[PDB]
């Protein structure tokens, strides 16, 4: 593991660890929900 | 050093062992003795 660090580097094996895992991942399907408080914020706050 | 191997591969940390070594080279700067025995077997075995 010293040669294999020797060779490449330290940043390399630091940066190659793994991120992604399967159960953090978030969807966002509506705009039913977005549309209506999309609407009544612009007929409170209309001036122009 | 298992998730290291995951990553590059097996014949990439096998293939990248050291190699060279100061103490193995070694260097021919004779002509002298080798254009001696050069023409002595010239000169035996000539025939065109």
């Amino acid at each position: 593991i010293d040669l294999v660090t020797a060779e490449l580097g330290s940043d390399w094996p630091r940066l190659v660890a793994p991120t992604f895992d399967a159960r953090k991942a978030v969807v966002f399907d509506d705009r039913w929900a977005s549309a209506r408080e999309d609407l009544v914020k612009l007929w409170l706050a209309e001036e122009g």
